[PDB]
């Protein structure tokens, strides 16, 4: 499988969305399982799982790699409500515009605010819940904000450079030695080729500050069956969230990588990979 | 399987230990995995795991259900050290007497100290370690020790009796449902059985506490691949220390289960199984 | 000074008390301190703030130790709505009674919830704050709930009773040596002397559960300057919601005494005096 | 009071120290209360409490705020051991040729390092002891390590520059409207007046890394009474480690700040020197 042979197009329609071009990977057939990718510069649904999708695939699902609105190849957008709820809508535009009754959702970071919002918003859309630190649930117990990782991606959101994105991986990753060329280059790609994005996200981010993006209260809602995952090193958002999650979802479970950043399902494929599948399959 | 078709009886021979008897049930004949039991009054291998030797000998394990020096069927003693290092001397005698070279290790509460002691007194002969709740790793950071499990394990150890018992199995549960009479009758043999075992067990905490148990200065030295279990609503050792192991051990994973008591392997028995069968397998 | 020539009545009228009675004990004549008490059985103000009522004085302020609702004195009540703002209500119909303007509230358990609403609801009305673990914040991170503490409050509230009174008090106080024959009589007695009280508590605990006193979400509202004290060895309310009210609360601090249970204004009276006293003067 | 009208210099002579150079700055004349800055370029006693100084002396105490050892004016020095106790034998190098018998130690970050090995080692020289976010007391449950703050402070000894010194500070501190001029200026002096004392610093790292500073171990011999403080946005060392603290001591307290950075007696000076000249008066 690559990005080409798996890149398709979508407009979708849905409240505040006209016309409004979704980009996706999609590979397989079977049951749909939808993944949500952060909110860094430069990110995708290709970039941020391109370890996921054939272990998924060979296990017998469809997988969808979705570019959230104002990522990668979906149309550009300025939001002024909280994204995860927007991101949300957009998933549901996808959904019908693709004649899918029902995803199981996998996101990490924003991925996992969208996934969430979701979860809340459409609970009849939904099938199982796989989240991998999902940003935006309020303060830590532990942690000063904003995070070390989070000053570091707003710094390369308005002053984009190579060097801030070689620093900006390195607080992401744990593992130091993950941090190959290709990497850093296609990361560079996807944000050399859309300054707009940069800029967007900015104006977002003021409009609705991160604040506006905490669920917790609702959390008690959420049936889903659901995976929360988590780096132990996770300098961008933080492992107490984790024990949130898994006091306030009736139907959760918690599972910590050690030695392990804000990309588990990259840096711990494999295990991520077991995991969920298992989780999907017999949960 | 049956514990009456399973059930042998070893003698060994090891530091402190001459010609001692112990009892253990074994099933399969694959590769050997030992699982350790807690030390609740009337506690025993084949009480604790029953609901996961079936399905760990179904994917090709040899299973040892091991019974500690002062529990169920093995002999009485009388411990002046820690219990997990002198129970960890036991787990060698037995492996030295049946020819096994190498054991991955299960141990929940007492016999997660049991499999940690055992990790570092003898690397060579362990392979994987499986960890639900170990006890004995010093204070917790939030909870109030003795903690409310503790203090009705010791209750029905000085005064046993069928209420206390049930009493101990409502705080050691998080499902009530699950307390039928078929646990409580089991739990309440085992009691009645072996009474000196009960008196024996007091005895050895006023000469070692707790506290000698605290082996968390030495867990940088574990080498084994590890994987941490917790109930996330364990009133007999506190959540906390799940993190204590994650960050100190190598290489090691946490995973929690919500509604979920001090007996995860039981509680959340298949979702426990399929964990720790993928871990022995694909880690 | 004693209780008996403290004591004094005020009938209030405030959204939904009509001519209800309030018991308080007053000593002093400066700026006026109220102080709640929590909702254990045969709780009321002298009960739990004797230690505090004479220092208090000799600083100079003017010290009311209410009892609240359904306790003590006070006139029985059953009560639909949660506690916390139930309670806070009548502390603004005494105030309104007695002409106090403004008021200082130190709350501890039900009383920090109690004082947590009236800081809500009338912010012209308070000065400062002081709360002492209060009770009704949600779920913890780490402490399985209910707590061990409030499972017993609520045996001792369906089964009075001197021995599950004694029960009670050896949790609720860290160190055993405090637990004197006078203390143990003096709550005996005020529940032997209000049984009313003891049933109403359940019959409003059903209606109310603890989940509807969680004022969480309003906390970015409190302007008051706010001290907030833990006992480190509370099992009654979790340590960790010291660290939520800490990073919650605009300009909040935390005091966390070792060897203290859930009673600190009484197991650590000098050092809780010293500070909050400061706290009151120089903040 | 004036840095240089409070200048004094000793020569020590202890375990490992011969004729060596401590500069402090003393003022007052009762009971001496000695405080012992932290380990970051530029750091010394007077830069980190002059605003404490006043205070102290007013309140009666005789203050010394001592330059550690390769900080400052004292003697360059590369340690081949951990910072805490070789800081700590300077500590009663001082003490000794002052004819002083016994002080109250106040030590932030490697100062309270330095105040917890003097415990330790001298327990019959100590009165009361003061903590305020001290530093390496092992891993942290919540922070990925090493710290932001930490990252910082070594490329600030690697490369210094006025700029990565602001940036330093704005991760310090909590309120960046305490970052004047005059604190850069100051900080900046002292870098450049004394650049063997940075390189002498990372190479001492280099031979005793942070984990060779964890005490935890021995927190248990602690006989002083004990003040713990901590800034609830400290970067640099972990809030959790003021639980392991309260925790660990036998006679301890833990007092919060909101709104704090690493440099709690500075960025709280009124509250901090209130709170700890009470301790010191009445505990
Ligand atoms: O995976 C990526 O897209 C990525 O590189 C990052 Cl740094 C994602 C961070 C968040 O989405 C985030 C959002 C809100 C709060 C915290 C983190
Ligand atoms: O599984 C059992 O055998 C059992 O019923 C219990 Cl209550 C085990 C508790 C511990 O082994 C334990 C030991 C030390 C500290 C905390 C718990
Ligand atoms: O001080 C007393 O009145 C007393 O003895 C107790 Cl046990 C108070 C407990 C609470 O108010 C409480 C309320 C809600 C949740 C947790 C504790
Ligand atoms: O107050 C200062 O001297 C200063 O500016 C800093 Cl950054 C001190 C940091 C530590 O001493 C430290 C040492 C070990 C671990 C963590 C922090
Ligand atoms: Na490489
Ligand atoms: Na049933
Ligand atoms: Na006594
Ligand atoms: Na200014």
């Amino acid at each position: 499988l690559t990005e080409s042979s798996t890149s398709k197009f979508v407009k979708i329609n849905e409240k505040g969305f006209s016309d409004f071009n979704i980009h996706y990977n999609e590979a397989g057939n079977g049951e749909t399982v939808i993944m949500l990718h952060g909110g860094g510069p430069g990110a995708g649904g290709w970039s941020n799982y391109y370890r996921n999708v054939g272990p998924f695939v060979d296990a017998g699902y469809r997988v969808i790699l979705k570019d959230s609105p104002g990522f990668n190849k979906s149309d550009a957008v300025v939001m002024d409500e909280q994204r995860g709820l927007v991101n949300a809508r957009a998933v549901k535009g996808l959904m019908d515009a693709l004649d899918i009754d029902r995803a199981h959702l996998v996101g990490n970071a924003m991925g996992g605010a969208t996934a969430l919002n979701f979860a809340l918003e459409y609970p009849d859309r939904i099938g199982k819940l796989i989240l991998m630190g999902p940003g935006g649930l309020g303060p830590s117990m532990f942690a000063p904000m904003p995070m070390e990782g989070i000053k570091l991606l707003f710094k390369l959101y308005a002053e984009p450079s190579y060097e801030t994105l070689k620093q900006m991986l390195q607080v992401f990753l744990y593992d130091q030695s993950l941090i190959t060329e290709e990497l850093l280059q296609g990361r560079w790609e996807a944000i050399q080729r859309q300054p707009e994005h940069l800029k967007n996200f900015l104006i977002s981010a003021q409009k609705a500050p991160l604040s506006t993006w905490d669920v917790t209260a609702r959390l008690g809602e959420i049936k889903a069956k659901t995976f929360i995952t988590w780096g132990r090193d996770d300098r961008f958002v933080p492992l107490d969230h984790g024990l949130k999650l898994l006091w306030n979802i009736d139907d959760a479970r918690l599972h910590v990588f050690s030695k392990c950043g804000h990309w588990a399902q990259w840096e711990h494929a494999d295990e991520f990979n077991r995991l969920v599948i298992d989780f999907l399959r017999h949960a």
